[PDB]
């Protein structure tokens, strides 16, 4: 299992501890508060009234928490996952990402905290 | 295991049929968007810029999740538990409830859904 | 988690740490190897040639790993149980104990080393 | 998880859908009755009195259960293993063999009743 902090102006990403193989199940608990630049501050589910400007992930809101598992496109994790299995081919180290616009993270504050286990299967 | 929603304008709560015993350990996973009364919304961690005015869980936001373990006091749940074990002498069925101030759900609106499971041990 | 001996000659049984709630999912796993009586030895599921001349437990075989949940009558672990759920209204500590004829323990010899715990549910 | 039967005298052995990968947590419980060839039957750790004249596993009786987890070596399963991980470097598909000696396998009878599941990690 894992536990860590996952930044907001981490454009690069939190690479955890996890490495998703075939057949897992997973869940995953984010908690926190950050920003992608205004002084408020979003939970793990975002900014749901934020226009989508080129996010790095269109399925989740401005601010959300999302992934990555090897070099699969962004999956969008929001509060977290329970019990949850991958798509088909999906494998690999889990990265965490906040969703923001590429070249913007500069501005954000903030982090999630977030703990990954596998489960039982 | 256990999969439900609790409505932000429930003020019994929603009684889950996760009964917590001695030395369990659990794990929650919640998500979704509810209102205390505003046209907004805000995620299972409430809302952060509102003032408490007498909350049933002083140690959770306005809107945040929060539940009760048999005849315990109000325990902060927010966007969920990770392989979480109960406080000493704390057992029973775990109750979800909205955070909000008694006699005014009235006005509460949207649900979150909620995932409860017990984890090994 | 529990993890411990059970001796062959111990005619109460071993009380475990485990207490076996509705609901409960466990997996047991026993190994080693005891006797009755005689100068051989036999591993949990006992000897399959010996006849039943009155043991604590009619559905498992002289010198077989059984248990007791609460105030259950016996039933049958043998090599161990996976992912198992008890029969309706059985609840209660789990008693680990070597299947002989009351009164004829004191001959025994061995033990078996058993390990149970609680799986997700 | 996986469950199913391992003929005695399948000398290949019964490959598994299990894929032990590393940090992998994994439980097993075995049953049932088998033979080396003798009228006897020995339960899944085998004939502790018989001589090992040329074992696929030396580390366990003939007639027990053992195991290759992709290329590696045979492993002693016995009745079963408890949330256990494998050796660093050991991964790939689980294959479930009855010990006995090469080219002897014709002659044996009986099966094994084996489970396998992941354990949460
Ligand atoms: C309008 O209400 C508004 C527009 C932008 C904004 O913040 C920027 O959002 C960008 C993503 O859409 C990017 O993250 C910038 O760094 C932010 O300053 C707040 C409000
Ligand atoms: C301040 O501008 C403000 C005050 C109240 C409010 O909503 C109410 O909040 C109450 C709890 O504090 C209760 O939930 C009421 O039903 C809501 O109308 C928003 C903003
Ligand atoms: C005959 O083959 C035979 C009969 C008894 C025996 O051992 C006794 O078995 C009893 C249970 O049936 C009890 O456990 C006595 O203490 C044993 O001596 C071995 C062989
Ligand atoms: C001695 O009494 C004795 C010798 C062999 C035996 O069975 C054989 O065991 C072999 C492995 O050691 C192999 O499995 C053969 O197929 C068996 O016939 C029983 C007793
Ligand atoms: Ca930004
Ligand atoms: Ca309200
Ligand atoms: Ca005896
Ligand atoms: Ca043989």
């Amino acid at each position: 299992a894992w536990k860590g902090e996952v930044l907001a102006n981490n454009e690069a990403g939190q690479v955890t501890s996890i490495i998703y193989n075939p057949g897992d199940v997973i869940t995953i608990v984010a908690a926190g508060w950050a920003s992608y630049g205004p002084t408020q501050k979003w939970g793990p589910q975002g900014d749901r009234e934020h226009p989508d400007q080129g996010l790095i992930c269109h399925d989740a809101f401005c601010g959300a928490l999302v992934m990555k598992i090897g070099n699969s496109g962004t999956i969008p994790v929001n509060t977290g996952l329970f019990r949850w299995v991958a798509p088909n081919n999906v494998q690999g180290a889990i990265t965490l990402i906040y969703n923001d616009v590429p070249g913007t993270y500069g501005n954000n504050s903030g982090s999630f905290s977030v703990n990954i286990g596998k489960d039982q299967s």
